[PDB]
């Protein structure tokens, strides 16, 4: 009855048609930014048995649920729900090179701290952009009482008694936000932290804090306070939708001049979005969001920021809707500065773009043409999928392990909306007849 | 006269009461990893019945012939004899549910692709290691003119002329080299198969290949060639000993300060063992090995490698001699870097252990103490065990299913070496007074 994780062949292809106008409704599953905290905040829980929701079919999702195994949870993931026995003894090691491969794998060691005294795990490495340093993370541990290090590959905290202290972040990290908040649940004292990440994942992870009998609020707002407890214990929740998702789709719809309904979308979570491509002249209705695309774009300048300004998810598929837009316009990053890998890829398709500091001057409208193009990351993926549908001709996508990070059947819904999309082998595919297919 | 698959009761235990030393003789029976490709093998045969002699009693063996008897093949397995008779029309789909939950079934693509053109056969799933991506193998079929994809947990197969071509892959994989080798010998051409696997499994199976009338050379070497021809004919032949089981009873011998004979054993097959236990101080010798273990264990370092190097199955039971020796020692794996969760369980034991990206930083000698441990796998079933006959003290081993996948009765061996061993349904045992027993 488990779900089991099928791995893809490499050098898939994911191969579009552009000139199709998308129709239709589309279902968004639980976000991956909310989901892996939440399954780490069940090693807090010392009683009951927690049951989560609406939790996605994504690898990191069946890595986070081995590593818990792994620090002596029992895991049951079946549907899209997962469940956590974590009354036993719970270990505090991290340790495996499969801990590395997974980025996230950061995010159990408050709640290991908070329940264990202790936690110790194997670092992604890496050195530019695309994730940040780890050092808020130790600020936190650290101001909590914590003696830690990074060493030899890996990163250290022990806490005799942790306390609450007071924790100001240099920067809104959401790591950090999630570290720092799901150690001090059971910290003796009360912890406040300073310029916390407001995003609607944190609010939620919050809400799951709170369920479970943490003391936490200010959630959503600048400033998180907790006033530890002695124990946690289990309940149920449900993964909230992932909004980013949901942009992707607006996008999709935005461009193609399509009209099409998103269901299960949270439109207070992505304000900043849909502000923004109501100024370029899309029509977004709360009917649940349904979106309508013109048959002109007007040229917009997009700024990153924080939540709740425009968020850095949506950074690389906005630039295509900049593209086709009737002007210049500049996107700029203020959150991840080296953000533009893509921008390379959408050249090769015809695009007119110049990355110049933290922005990128973007000389529009492009007539995009199809090409073959790799993706450099998860929302880079999408993003070329995205120019895929307005270019003229064949568009093949490649490096489709980025995709799959974050997007199921992201191929299937698009066909569901009208789509001439196609997932396909290397093996299948001649160049010479790509009409062949769809 | 058919033999029966008798399933074990769950839960049962393997008791072992440390402190014996270990006096006799010892049999080795067909080796798994040897056994599986050969019965595959026997699908290439379009004329004659073939006959395999040396046959162990495991499950997947059972497991592997109710595949091809749905490929439409006979199979008949009496005492350690199987039969086969391919000659009909043999079919090219391994659908069930039971084909994920053998990890080897996908040995049946390579000859399938040859004998009928197609083959098609359901994943096992899994993330992490202990197994490693199918992907060399898809990539090896496809350079032979087939057309191949992974899709809805099914891993397929299709060439319309399977033919000779030169293959490069990544890494020495045995169940690549293995696949890859079947399938070219009735491909029209020379198939070049570069960096492939030497273990003696496939030594043995090149052997079989030739004996039923295929052209392959350099097995054993890092370049094997095969020339196809158009038909094989059936034949007889020997499964080759268990050279993993024998380093399981030479390490069991060599911790207990033993004399013990090991029967029908190759010691060409398992060089870097014996050269790595000599250096320990024990002695080996080539009588049919026998062993004979000091009362004192020199400390050394160990790295698995691919053959002829150290072997990866021989890691966890070689960390048991480690723990052992005098002083500290380092085990490093480069074939599987995730082959450690077995650490966690010889902790119970008293081990003092590290593990450290991907070697284990071993504090011997560690005065190891009997404990209720849980095996992770086939061959750390075996580990806890050896570490039991040292232990002070009751050591309860349990998760059996992992022992019974590769070693036939195992306890009733270690009894006539004179251990203290039993195994016991969980009801029979009264933890209060495990000395009842034995
Ligand atoms: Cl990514
Ligand atoms: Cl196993």
């Amino acid at each position: 009855t488990e779900n089991l994780y099928f791995q893809s062949n490499a050098m898939e292809k994911i191969i579009v048609r552009g000139g199709k106008q998308l129709n239709g409704s589309v279902k968004m599953e639980g976000a991956k930014n909310a989901v892996l905290p939440v399954i780490a905040a069940t090693l807090l829980a010392s009683k009951g048995t927690s049951v989560l929701k609406n939790v996605p079919n994504l690898s990191d999702v069946f890595t986070i649920n081995e590593v818990l195994k792994y620090l002596n949870a029992d895991v049951s993931f079946v549907n899209d729900e997962v469940t956590v026995d974590a009354t036993g003894e719970i270990t505090s090691d991290a340790p495996f090179e499969y801990v590395r491969k997974m980025r996230a794998s950061i995010v159990v060691m408050g709640p290991l701290l908070a329940r264990t005294g202790s936690a110790r795990v194997a670092l992604p490495g890496g050195c530019a952009i695309g994730s940040r340093p780890v050092d808020l993370h130790l600020k936190g541990f650290e101001a909590m009482g914590a003696v830690v290090k990074i060493e030899n590959g890996y990163i250290e905290a022990t806490a005799e008694k942790l306390v609450g202290a007071k924790v100001y972040l240099d920067f809104p990290s959401v790591g950090a936000t999630q570290n720092i908040m799901m150690a001090a649940t059971l910290a003796e004292g009360t912890t406040v932290i300073e310029n916390v990440a407001r995003e609607p994942e944190i609010v939620d992870l919050a809400n799951f804090l709170n369920q479970m009998g943490a003391r936490v609020i200010g959630a959503g707002t600048e400033v998180i306070r907790i006033e530890g407890v002695k124990e946690l214990t289990a309940t149920e929740h449900s993964i909230i939708p992932d909004r980013i998702e949901a942009g992707t789709f607006m996008i999709a719809a935005a461009i193609t001049g399509g009209n099409v309904l998103i269901e299960d979308a949270v439109p207070e979570h992505i304000s900043s979005l849909i502000a923004k491509l109501e100024e370029m002249g899309v029509q977004i209705i709360e009917e649940g969001i349904r979106v309508i695309g013109p048959d002109k774009l007007k040229a917009v300048d997009v700024k990153t920021m924080p939540h709740p300004g425009f968020p850095t998810d949506m950074q690389s598929q906005m630039m295509v809707i900049q593209m086709l837009s009737e002007g210049t316009s500049i996107m700029t990053e203020t959150v991840f500065e080296n953000r533009f890998m893509h921008v390379e890829e959408m050249r090769r398709m015809n695009a007119d773009m110049k990355i110049e500091g933290h922005s990128v001057i973007i000389s529009g409208p492009a007539k995009l043409q199809g090409a073959e193009v790799a993706a450099t990351d998860l929302r880079a993926a999408a993003a070329l999928i995205l120019a895929g549908l307005v270019a003229d001709g064949y568009t093949q996508v490649t490096e489709l392990k980025y995709l799959d990070r974050g997007y199921n059947n992201f191929h299937g819904k698009l066909q569901a909306l009208g789509a001439d999309v196609e997932r396909v082998d290397d093996s299948k595919v001649d160049v010479t007849n790509l009409a062949s297919l769809f």
